[PDB]
């Protein structure tokens, strides 16, 4: 309906695997446009900061642990309902629990390696793209 | 032979028509690594300056002009033989000319809108990345 | 059982998408009264305070910005076991955990934006209740 | 056509059979947003004042009496032609002369008890509104 | 001592003659801060809610006959020991015992028209609080 | 002349310099009385709102921030020539101008900082009151 | 009172009179911490984007002119009451109106080369701090 | 004789002292003009590679540890004899043994933590600018 952005983060197994054009080809295909993006090697800081509300978690240092195991690739999509519309082409955050054809399915190994990140709410995407990214640096599409 | 470094630029036109994963893809498709990528929106200052070699010729304001037209994506490519690896995928620079299954062939409708840059020579590429790139921003694989 | 007096509130996601009716008529169906009611468009302050508890946890900052995203309503239910049958027909606050024929199974679209919030205890929904109405403001059935 | 905006009261005999939540679902589902929404029991002087008009008719003290016997929920209702599109879906004032599927048809009992109220025009409407909101506690969608 | 808040009542006496600036100088005056305030006019059932505790003594109809008999305005007053210092500037509720510069002293005609109410205790306080308040409504110093 | 309503604020440094019930005291002795009052803290959509035909002016931004630092006193006031007879009492909106004895005399700091506010006409005065206040809250004397 | 951030711009004028040093000095003489700075040359939109509140307005033009005609230096300063102590530092907008030590008075030269920039609220600091700094960006002082 | 570009930083102990502006402001009294500058807090990474000459010294650690124990502020500085004069006016790299009226003097504390970096040549300027700044983002002087 309403044209949003969401946080893409191409996590450290799917970089490391070289699977950075084939991902961002899914989301280009459905109709979702990058409209920022860097490669980044986040620091535990960077990291913690981030997932600041699972701060208390027993995962939460796995999950920095692996986020800083290698560099990722952070982007900005913009689409219709792009929130949601992410998330169904990323699929579960379970890879055996996700459906085939998306992204969890066809590139993550387990829970914890598992390809990707998207934004999981309209409220979560401005704060995380805010995180990575000063409004100056979006590059809205001109031509 | 030896692991090398080049400069990719997915150009306007190939943006603007969200190419940029398919492009990925044929890059890390022929082992190239992606170690630092970032999409911008050159100025006419920037733009010029990138291509300060050629401000004296005839075709320095249409590139310029093109080059600053929509948002890029600029990357640094990392991999053995990269630099005359990446030139072989993307192909000819005129596309009528370039081989079928190159970028060019494939991505580019006329000379002056013809997809994607790529470094000439290691000389160049060293110039190109330094150019758009501080050494502390380059990704390194770690995992 | 005994009488009791629960808060609901139907959150800003199922305001939006005018789910208020058929959120009420569930509350309705099940024998709990509505005994106040009124629509609020939040302020950062009046979210702040009403989720105080949780002013220190990672997602706050989250919780406030989607509570105050746009008008919520809020309300006082009454009825026997009122706080628990009220979270029966809630369902689970993590909707894809949450059984058919709840709020949550058919009206939430993720953890964060999950339609509605039913006090969790007694104790809660006597503070909970006082943060939004005065005893003055309730209004028992007669008629 | 033009967005409006119209006063709805549902009725004490509504409230009491908890008829709120089926009541609001038709003007949603009919496509009118509720922007603002409180539960009154209204005083003798509340009722006499808001119809004043009526002062001087022989029906004037059971009205008042009728909508003081006990809470009403009084709301905004916004929408394209949503004055005239509230009387469709209301109905007849006479429950016995309403088309089915409407309000009247389905929730009255009685000329006297006919479940609901809604503004007859534009220009009544901007008064009734004005009587139980300020201006101030309308609830416009941002979301 | 420590900070406290209490509940002040211009009784409609008070108000009729419009004391309402001269009694607020006086709390004002005293130290005390008014962070909530609204004028209202009490229903029968409005005023029998708020003197609930003294249902079934002699005196409650002509307390409620009196205190709905015109407009009161109920605010919260905080300040260090504001239950005792408010009740020393209104003075004993007898205004013929009461001392002089006191409220009831300057401003109450006989017992039953004593211009002013303030709760009796801390634990009064907090229960007359809520029930003309919502925790929301009041207004903390920010500047 | 004619029976008419206005507006009044009383400002943050006069609530937060506990001005309040002297600046009521003033308006009562001159005659007007006091039919409705709340206190309240805008919000920036609130302020905003209300100062709406203001919006392009270089003042704007420091007007709202202004009026949003602290709760503020709304109040309607009645009285024969009301508009006006406020106005006189207030006195000229630059205190450094303003007559002895009046409000922004007495009471304010600086132009930003002057105290009160009241109502300019007729006109915008219908349009204030009704902005903070439905009908049904103003309080007419019944004794 | 509390911890705020605030934007701070160097102009262009005082950047290519090489004030940078002697402004930043009086920030840090004032107990403000910069947190985060970079230099920058604005185009055209960048410009058009941190102004577009002021698009319709007569003086846009200019203002865009002025702010890419050199480089800036853009800044994040914390502090203790931040917003306001900042543009006290600042002084008035006007140099002219300018108080004695403050940046205007002592490095611009006119209304339109006014040496400097300061949000002018906490609201519009954080909309301003966001456009051109992501929060990742912001360096908290630890040590 | 001719314009040469130098690196500076701000090290640790003079940022955390908020001596920013005093430092800037002697570079720019001597003539330096600051064509980049950014405020950055190091990883431990982004330190190790900045000082990787130093990898297999004594004191690699120990520099490594205070380079990142709070933000730095990296600039360029460019000017006549630019590498000299910036160190002329930075002084001794030992405190004690640093000339009067140097930063080393007047804001060193000891060896270890001596306010600030400058190059040491003009062969090591040109890596250690190229490592912090991409050409691109250096802003030669225009107006
Ligand atoms: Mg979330
Ligand atoms: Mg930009
Ligand atoms: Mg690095
Ligand atoms: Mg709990
Ligand atoms: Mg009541
Ligand atoms: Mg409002
Ligand atoms: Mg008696
Ligand atoms: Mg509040
Ligand atoms: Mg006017
Ligand atoms: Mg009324
Ligand atoms: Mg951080
Ligand atoms: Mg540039």
């Amino acid at each position: 309906m309403a044209i949003e952005r969401t946080l893409s983060i191409v996590k450290p197994d799917a970089v490391s695997k070289n699977h950075i054009g084939e991902i961002f080809a899914r989301f280009e295909k459905a109709g979702l446009k990058i409209v920022a993006t860097k490669m980044k090697h986040l620091s535990q800081a960077d990291a913690e900061g981030f997932y600041a509300e699972h701060k208390e978690r027993g995962f939460f240092g796995d999950l920095v642990a692996f986020m800083t195991s290698g560099p990722v690739v952070v982007s900005v999509l913009e689409g219709e309902n792009a929130v949601l519309a992410h998330r169904e082409i990323l699929g579960a955050t379970n890879p055996k629990e996700a459906a085939p054809g998306t992204i969890r399915a066809d590139f993550a190994v387990s829970i914890d390696e598992n390809a990707a990140h998207g934004s999981d709410s309209v409220a979560s995407a401005e704060r995380e793209i805010a995180y990575f990214f000063a409004d100056n640096e979006i590059c809205p599409r001109t031509r």
